[PDB]
This record gives C-alpha cells, sequence and structure tokens, in this order.
C-alpha cells in the first residue's frame, strides 16, 4: 500500500470472496469503485494495494483461502497471469478451468450481475467459510 502497486484487492462480503482491479483498468468494479478511487484511500480494512505477482504466490491470502476467494478480475489481469494462475489453480486442486469460474467485466462490473454467474459456474468461494 505504498504507491507502486499495480493492483488493488477488495473484499466482497456478498460473494464471500475478493475482487481485484489494476492500475490500467478504468472500469467500475463490484465494490462500486475504480482503481483510481480505491488508490486514493490506500492500507485500510477491507482492501490493500498489491503487486500482481503476489496473486500467484503460495502465500497469497493463505489464511483466508488463497486463490479460491477470487471471484472477479479484469480480463487483462487474467491474461497477464494466465499461465501462472492456471498452474496455481491446479496445485490448489481447483482444476485448470478455475480461471473460467472467476468473473470479469466480460460478465459484469457489479455484484448483482456477477453472483448469477458465480452460481452457474459453481464458483468455490460461495460455499467456503464466511470470508469475515
Ligand atoms: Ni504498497
Ligand atoms: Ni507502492
Amino acid at each position: 500500500s505504498c504507491g507502486c502497486f499495480e493492483a488493488i484487492m477488495a473484499i466482497l462480503p456478498e460473494c464471500n470472496g475478493i475482487m481485484i482491479t489494476t492500475r490500467d483498468h478504468a472500469g467500475m468494479t463490484p465494490s462500486g469503485m475504480t482503481f483510481s478511487t480505491l488508490a486514493g484511500m490506500i492500507q485500510t480494512p477491507g482492501f490493500m494495494g498489491i503487486g500482481r505477482t503476489y496473486i500467484v504466490s503460495k502465500k497469497f491470502i493463505s489464511a483466508d483461502g488463497g486463490i479460491a476467494r477470487i471471484v472477479w478480475m479484469p480480463k487483462s489481469l487474467k491474461d497477464f497471469l494466465h499461465d501462472e494462475f492456471v498452474r496455481r489453480s491446479v496445485e490448489e486442486g481447483l482444476g485448470e478451468d478455475f480461471i473460467d469460474k472467476i468473473a470479469d467485466e466480460t460478465i459484469g462490473t457489479t455484484v448483482d450481475e456477477i453472483l448469477p454467474y458465480l452460481e452457474e459456474k459453481g464458483h468455490p468461494a460461495l460455499t467456503m467459510d464466511p470470508i469475515m
């Protein structure tokens, strides 16, 4: 949370997961804010500024579920980490196709449009321990 972070992650209580947006993504996100807005008040409780590399680390939010908690990411971020992410998805036992269960602006920018999708795809985060 200094000022070099390429991405920001926020908790999405309604999806029992977390979202992630990036510095170069201008879209609105399920948290009701763009990266710019989140950046303007970043470390607060509920969200933190991070390096994209962190996302594919064995340590990534380890205590709270790791990768499994991610329900939304910009398509561009998925592309940037794809190979790395699929790898981690497999080692975590989520299946190589886990990345396709994660929503993006290709599905929606709000919780309301996203939940339906997460349910259809049987996203793991919906049946895990309460994120909080
Ligand atoms: Ni920082
Ligand atoms: Ni920084």
